[PDB]
């Protein structure tokens, strides 16, 4: 048996490099475009990829199962997939015969006539502002101006109506669009003969470098007010290059550029308030724009057609180049079309084919290890929105996240892979978390049909619904699978190898297949659905990701000890209520989601790696629990409650607490009382960044002692409810360096009968660096707390007034950047004559500030 | 090297050899002008469409030669089948101004620059511009560019053998022009003069031989010119057993073959084999076109990977598509709304059975011709 396991080894190395080989011509076809691939190729490619999907099958098997049962096994599959390799090399080899360029689809709509377009005088005079902004506009330096968005909103056509409308008033432009893949060379040719036709007539057979191209550039724009439009800059060191030629200053000349990226823009700007960001249209001028396009003359539309209108204007979304393509389509220049017709296209040529092609720019771009990523998001339903963190550890799950590095976590690796999707204007982030990251996203329609047909062409992902999207027709391989319309029976006899199922119907036919025929599972997520028990969960062996949210499972069967692979095990919304003990030995493990009306069992010390742990119980609990608290080094992310917890052991607590070394976020939840945990002489971990107490009945005394900013140089949030607060508390607030939000509330105000009393701020200036919101409620004054002008960023207020003090002043020409007020009045001790009186005072005090925020008196 | 596009010689064939140009030559002349205040009305766009070999830029030509004359400026320009964009706008401005952009062959710019220089030399003239050989629709909706603007007075002439990519180019159906074969009496006139050149005069033994080869050819000039240069044979006429065999079964063959093959080489991949099939049916009967889509989806040269796709609505836009590119003539109206039968020209039906007999795609059996192979087992 010995020579056994020395040939096993030998053949799973090679089959590791195959992998690493494999995966490198893949990456390297699905660069070009599917309409230079010749068919060869393209079917080897498919073929290659079906062997990579076994052959990590056939790795997996080997290293979590590792006896002569298996081995035996692994080595017959091993010979098998070894030859199946060989005999796809020859076939190609054996039919191999080596034996124009298109343009650009976005060209034609530079020459697209002026009077059919319909809402842009609006954003066209307000561009026009933004540039020249004054009456000495003409002697003001060199400023730059930038337009973000997604594909097809209406960037250039805007850039181009605002240059031909001012060009005037300049000496000279011109009028340059980079590509994604650039020559230096021809941009700089095009800008020296964009400048003067005459003189540069024959600049594109020239042949120098680049850098007398520059100087050319340079020596020509000397004395001379000049404005230059940059369109479709796609990465960084484009604009590195170019920025060079406008190096000298010129007072009263003026640059524009266009791009999908909000770094590049960021990168070209100096301030934030030189970006536009293009937003789709209204409804009111979609739907003229629809009319317009098709009923061009009669702009009547009949009534039989009235809600099918609505729901496809619904699913354009405002954006003007799907607008535009789904009126053609519908026109039919000949006929319009039947209303039954309309249905049809609703529920499912040569305009479809450019949008297609202009959308699919975004995903040639992408960086190979982001493509997988993007396919992905095939799974979910239409509409809905997306949790970030369910897509993170899913991500994780799958395998799609690893790196080399000894000292890097996955999960900041799969944040950072999201941020860059959204950096790219592929997704809209929705929500704040309560981590202080992004909560949920969105996705546009036809993008979710592009991404739908492109994972469908490769078998990453198979859909079940019935109208649409039925069972492949000849498939017998199928590794994902979602479940959508539960009206659907399945075979599941065939689908030996899966992956990962979801089940997105509340219905109780969604439960009726059977699961534990998949022995090869990676990922099992029902959140929602109407499971009551697992009890084969164990025998499964290769799981990663166990989703049970909102479930009616009572209990889990005591063999979860064997998944010795588990990242994530999510219980939230189900009835459990005693862990069973094996939870202790699952080893490997980072994510822990759980109601704190769960008991945990003892030796939780053992889990470490853990980096998330939610909502612990601490009640009925020795100390010995508190003490393997401290062992769980690596840990991010924690929330407590406090519920029968006794308050004698809060040392232990907060000396465990301070051993974690990395860590981001804490609560603490406390029902009434005083806090007796937390004391002074603490030594908070160095990386905290967020903290809270959302109780709001339980109190700390003066304030700790410990938030002082050199101990906490790191923070920008926070949330506290303190007895009594003091004049000097706020002081405090103002030293600490970052403090984007900030909310306090005091506790004597209201549980007890004490009375405002206005704080006062002295001693300093520029108090509050970086506060865009705060929330003092119990305590409120408006000039004496910010003096010279301190806070600089806020944009939101919340104070509180007594009409006591109506006889103090209410200017709000402190803070520029205010946007909005709301204020209560305590109308008991003065009458109704000072309310008033102080309601209409502060109206105006509101009234006179330029950006005129909004009020809100309660 | 590379060879010539052998229409190109046409170009240069003497004006005093065409027989029945005058009708339609005015024709359409006055489908131009058509008034008195015709320099006053806004741009229109003509279209010309037939088989191969009709004389389409002929008659083109013809007009442009006879009217270019009230215009500012003109051209003359040929698209192929593969286009280079670059190539045809560099030739429609050095035809605007041989002075001016004399060299401009050998600028290197992209697309748009030459489109601006396009539009900026044309504004405030009157311009008759033809564009000739069309063969595909993404090629007009760029080239439509440079002519965006509005200039009152001015025309646009373009040829092509595609229907849906002159459907495109004009806006009315009034304003398509499609070409149609020379009458009876046309054609004889036109045979005597190219080779009985001088006598005209027809001898008796040969007239029903003439009438048949006149009926098999079809009215089509480019056929008649070029039987007509095989019977002449300069140094001596043939003899009537001569042309007898020439009934029954060089340069100018050749010639004429690659110039109809062009319309075969153009098809999509899965178009070519429901055309060779055509090699089945004799020569001068009309073939049902239920049967061939019947016959098309049995013989496994019909289908898809869709789900909700039927076979039969895909076959039947395959002999659309066939009818489209006017390589077929379809006939009468089907019980059910649609065509009835089809016909083919017999020289492109001697075509389509030499090309499907040099690959064992379909065997015929008649006794005077076309026996069995020699060496073939399968
Ligand atoms: N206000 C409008 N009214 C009518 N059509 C519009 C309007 N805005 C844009 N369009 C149409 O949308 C199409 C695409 O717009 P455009 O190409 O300017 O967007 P873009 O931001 O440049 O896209 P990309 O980022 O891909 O370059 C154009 O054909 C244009 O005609
Ligand atoms: N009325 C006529 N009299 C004599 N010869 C003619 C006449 N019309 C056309 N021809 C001859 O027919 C030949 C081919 O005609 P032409 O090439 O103009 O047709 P076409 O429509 O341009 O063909 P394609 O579609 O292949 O370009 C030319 O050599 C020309 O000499």
């Amino acid at each position: 048996t010995i020579t056994l396991e020395k040939k096993v080894r030998k053949g799973i190395e090679s089959l590791i490099t195959e992998l690493k080989l494999m995966q490198a011509v893949l990456s390297k076809v699905s660069k070009v475009p599917a309409d230079q691939l010749d068919e060869g190729v393209k079917i080897w490619a498919g073929n290659v990829k079906e062997l990579s999907y076994q052959m990590e099958d056939i790795v997996d098997a080997f290293m979590v199962r590792v006896n002569g049962k298996d081995l035996h096994r692994i080595s017959a599959a091993l010979e098998e997939v070894v030859l199946q390799a060989k005999q796809l090399a020859e076939l190609r080899q054996r039919y191999e015969q080596e034996m124009q360029t298109s343009v650009d689809p976005r060209m034609m709509a530079l020459y697209t006539d002026v009077t059919e377009l319909v809402g842009i005088e609006e954003t066209r005079d307000k561009l026009i502002n933004m540039l020249t902004e004054g009456d000495d506009w003409s002697k003001h330096p060199l400023k730059t101006i930038s337009i973000v968005g997604f594909g097809g909103l209406g960037k250039t056509t805007l850039a181009k109506a605002a240059y031909d409308k001012i060009k005037v008033q300049f000496d000279c432009g011109a009028f340059v669009s980079v590509s994604r893949n650039p020559e230096m060379k021809k941009v700089l040719k095009d800008i020296l003969y964009g400048l003067d036709k005459v003189k540069y007539e024959n600049i594109h057979n020239a042949a120098r470098d680049e850098k007398y191209l520059i100087d050319d550039i340079i020596e020509f724009l000397n004395d001379k007010r000049y404005l230059i439009v940059i369109d479709d800059i796609w990465n960084e060191k484009a604009w590195e290059l170019i920025k060079c030629a406008f190096s000298k200053k010129s007072p009263g000349s003026r640059l524009i550029t266009t791009t999908r990226n909000v770094s590049v823009s960021e990168a070209c700007c100096s301030s934030e308030d030189d970006i536009y960001r293009m937003e789709p249209l209204s409804n009111d001028v979609s739907r003229t724009l629809f009319c317009k396009r098709i009923f061009s003359q009669e702009e009547g539309c009949p009534q039989e057609l009235l809600k099918v209108s609505e729901e496809i204007l619904k699913k354009c979304g405002g954006v003007p180049l799907a607008i535009i393509t789904i009126a053609s389509l519908l026109a039919n220049k000949g006929h319009i079309k039947a209303k039954d017709e309309w249905y049809a296209l609703l529920s499912s040529n040569r305009s479809l084919e450019q949008m297609k092609k202009i959308l699919l720019f975004s995903y040639y771009d992408l960086p190979s290890y982001l493509k997988p990523c993007l396919l992905y998001l095939s799974i979910f339903p239409e509409d809905r929105e997306i949790r970030r963190a369910r897509l993170v550890w899913r991500w994780i799950s799958e395998g799609f996240v690893y790196s080399e590095k000894q000292d890097i976590s996955l999960y900041e690796l799969g944040d950072s892979y999201f941020n860059e999707l959204v950096n790219r204007s592929m997704i809209q982030p929705i929500g704040i978390d309560d981590e202080g990251k992004v909560k949920a996203c969105r996705v546009h329609d036809m993008v979710l049909d592009l991404i739908c047909s492109l994972s469908s062409e490769e078998n990453f992902v198979t859909i079940l619904d019935d109208p649409r999207r039925k069972m492949p027709n000849s498939e017998s391989k199928v590794r994902r699978l979602s479940i959508q319309n539960s009206k659907i029976d399945v075979d599941t006899t065939r689908m030996e190898h899966m992956r990962s199922v979801t089940v997105f119907s509340d219905n109780v036919v969604g439960k009726v297949l059977d699961i534990s025929r998949f022995k090869v599972l990676r990922v099992l997520d029902l959140e929602g659905c109407h499971v009551s028990d697992v009890g084969y969960v164990g025998n499964l062996l290769h799981l990663r990701y166990l989703g049970l949210k909102g479930t009616h499972v009572k209990d889990l069967p005591m063999e979860v000890g064997k998944l010795q692979f588990l990242l994530t095990l999510d219980l939230r919304g189900t009835k459990i209520e005693v862990l069973p003990w094996s939870v202790v030995q699952l080893r490997r493990l980072m994510c822990l989601y759980v109601d704190y009306g769960m008991k945990l069992p003892s030796g939780i010390g053992n889990l470490t790696f853990l980096e998330v742990l939610d909502d612990l119980g601490l009640s009925d609990v020795d100390l010995d629990f508190v003490k393997e608290l401290g062992r769980l080094t690596k840990l991010r992310v924690l929330r407590l409650d406090f519920h029968g917890f006794d308050q004698s052991m809060g040392k232990a607590l907060e000396e465990s607490i301070s051993n974690m070394y990395k860590l981001d976020s804490l609560d603490v939840f406390v029902n009434r009382g005083l806090i007796n945990c937390l004391s002074e002489h603490w030594v908070p971990p160095p990386r905290l960044c967020r903290l809270a107490f959302p109780s709001k009945r339980s109190w700390f005394k003066t304030l700790p002692s410990w938030i002082n900013p050199s101990s906490l140089p790191l923070l920008s949030y926070l949330d506290i409810t303190l007895f009594e607060v003091r004049s000097e508390d706020i002081q405090l607030l103002g030293t600490l360096p970052a403090l984007v939000y900030l909310e306090i509330w005091n506790y004597s105000v209201f549980e007890e009968a004490h009375e405002v009393e206005a704080p006062v701020l002295s001693s300093g200036a520029a108090l509050f660096p970086c506060a865009t919101e705060c929330r003092f409620i119990g305590i409120g004054a408006v000039p004496s707390m910010f003096p010279q002008g301190a806070a600089p960023r806020l944009k939101r207020l919340w104070f509180t007034f007594p009409a006591k003090w109506s006889s103090i002043g209410l200017g709000m020409r402190h803070l520029p950047s205010l946007q909005r007020v709301v204020v209560d009045v305590i109308s008991e001790g003065a009458s109704r004559e000072e309310a008033d009186e102080a309601e209409a005072a502060l109206r105006a005090a509101a009234e006179d500030h330029p950006n005129r925020p909004i009020l809100d008196i309660w």
